[PDB]
């Protein structure tokens, strides 16, 4: 029925055209309380990311997934007054991604099952704000400790309703496994959403976990290093395929028949401290749209390779509408 | 002339006895903020806190360091109501322990200095609350970001006059390694503390850390799992060692003639979430004394054996006022 924002809860409707994995920052828990000046200031980064989304909206962006976890340095705070201010709704999550600190890396499934419960039922410290999704990552063989974080996941949506979404290493089809561990504890693949999926080029794993039920996250579309090559650190990040490419495997999977089984994003944000200083003004300079890019260079470019308007909005409003929505067995 | 507290700044005569590497709480960055219960509450710890803090008070402790950083989930503003509550000096830290995000293990070391100098001299968050000391840790082997780890350190001790404390591997010898580098950055050793050396009987190794200058932290008297070895757990993290051995260390320093270098503490703590989870029962099962486990036991037991009155008030009294004087080359 209704969807929990930063703002509240919102109907269904309201929720629009959607952007399912995205961040306002990336960093690590308690960063940006400790060191705001690595980001220039809190305020310059609020200030950025407000003028970021703003652009996005008048792009036609209403909603966004931030994906940040408690170790992706989620702050709460910060999401609610830059919603505020640009109004654009903003999802928030709980789960965990991969730097876990020790105080999480020693819980059980069952310890971490109330922890995520904590955050969408009672909300995320002590703001009273419900997380609307839950974040796991693996990058590769999942460790034993990912293993308990993605039942714990999976325990807490089949409580909520709430849906998980993921990171991957693509090119490892990680989605394999996850999906295993969903199913072994008795998870709709129809609440799962496998990201960084675009990151690879094997349309059989793709089509397979479509076929599965899962639903398949093409959010890396601009991540491109192309005419970079010179620097180590962002091709290693962004990789050599073009934007084109990525784009591509979306109008793959349509032609497949998988149309209802697709989100589309940027994995896009305004900070990131959790790699090499200034990757941010690489990134910057490599999508100077930042989350504007879909609407603006991706859904054009599928438009003239012959996809239906109609079935792009089914892609960015339904899509994100269906998985969204909080929803019980 | 002065020293940071949690409260602000104390003349050296004011901090009186001085319990030289304790925690209010060890957990991890951001943990006690999302996640409060697991503690009961965050109220319940405080108060468990205040209690403690108030019977060492009665017993005749002034001032505890409290040497959590910012991976430990050093929450000043807790440091800063219990030691109001308790009326108990509390030095708050700066530095990096052995649990660091990704935020963190990812800056050079000219980032580091600056954050370690921000902490120091800016304050902590936006509490304006300075820290007193700088804690840095190794646990066998310097990994290369540990090495940075040390310079910063070392490095934002000789710009402030502020002492660095250590976390070891005793047996390990650690000192060494961390010695060789504080060195080569030009650090004095009367600025530096190689704590947990209580936990090697390698007396050899102990001395001749004291002769080069260091200050020698024997501070896990206390730890110890005799009686308990029916728990892996606990008997890996307190070890087999009874107390009284871990005392005679203290005598047997002064007995070497470096009563100078000694500073003794518990490491105890009130709350634990970076450790197997119900750590703290078996913990205060161990020492009910907990932070007064020193002034009740330790040194009722060196004077007993023989440690005159006086020497055991320059080790309590004198030795950490020097140490914590903000000294500059
Ligand atoms: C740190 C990088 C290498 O991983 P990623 C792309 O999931 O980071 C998120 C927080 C945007
Ligand atoms: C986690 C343990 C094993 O290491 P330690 C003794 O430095 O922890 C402190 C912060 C209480
Ligand atoms: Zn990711
Ligand atoms: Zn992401
Ligand atoms: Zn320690
Ligand atoms: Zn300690």
């Amino acid at each position: 029925d209704r969807i929990n924002t930063v703002r509240g809860p919102i109907t269904i409707s309201e929720a629009g055209f959607t952007l399912t994995h995205e961040h306002i920052c990336g960093s690590s828990a308690g960063f940006l309380r400790a060191w705001p000046e690595f980001f220039g200031s809190r305020k310059a980064l609020a200030e950025k990311a407000v003028r970021g989304l703003r652009r996005a909206r008048a792009a036609g962006v209403r909603t966004i997934v931030d994906v940040s976890t408690f170790d992706i340095g989620r702050d709460v705070s910060l999401l609610a007054e830059v919603s505020r201010a640009a109004d654009v709704h903003i999802v928030a999550a709980t789960g965990l991604w991969f730097d876990p600190p020790l105080s999480m890396r020693l819980r059980s499934v069952e310890e971490l099952t109330q922890f995520f419960l904590r955050e969408i039922q009672y909300g995320i410290e002590d703001t009273g704000i419900r997380a609307g999704i839950i974040k796991v990552a693996t990058t590769g063989k999942a460790t034993p400790f990912q293993e308990l974080v993605l039942k714990a996941a999976a325990r807490a949506s089949l409580a909520t309703g709430v849906p998980v979404t993921t990171h991957t290493a693509a090119s490892q089809r990680d989605g394999e496994q996850q999906a295993a561990i969903f199913e072994s504890e008795g998870l709709s693949p129809s609440r799962v959403c496998i990201g960084h999926s675009d990151d690879t080029d094997d349309l059989s794993y793709l089509t397979a976990l479509a076929a599965r039920g899962y639903l398949i996250g093409l959010d890396h579309i601009p991540h491109s290093a192309i005419g970079l090559e010179d620097n180590a650190s962002a091709s290693a990040l962004l990789g050599i395929r073009s934007w084109q490419t990525r784009a591509l495997l979306i109008k793959a999977l349509i032609d497949q028949g998988y149309m209802k089984q697709i989100l589309v994003s940027n994995d896009w944000l305004f900070g990131f401290s959790s790699y090499v200083t200034n990757i941010m003004d690489v990134m910057d300079r490599v999508n100077p749209d930042g989350m504007a890019f879909i609407p603006l260079r991706v859904i054009p470019f599928l438009r003239e390779k012959g996809v239906p308007q109609e079935t792009l909005a089914g892609i960015t409003v339904t899509n994100p509408a269906r998985f969204l929505s909080p929803t019980l067995r």
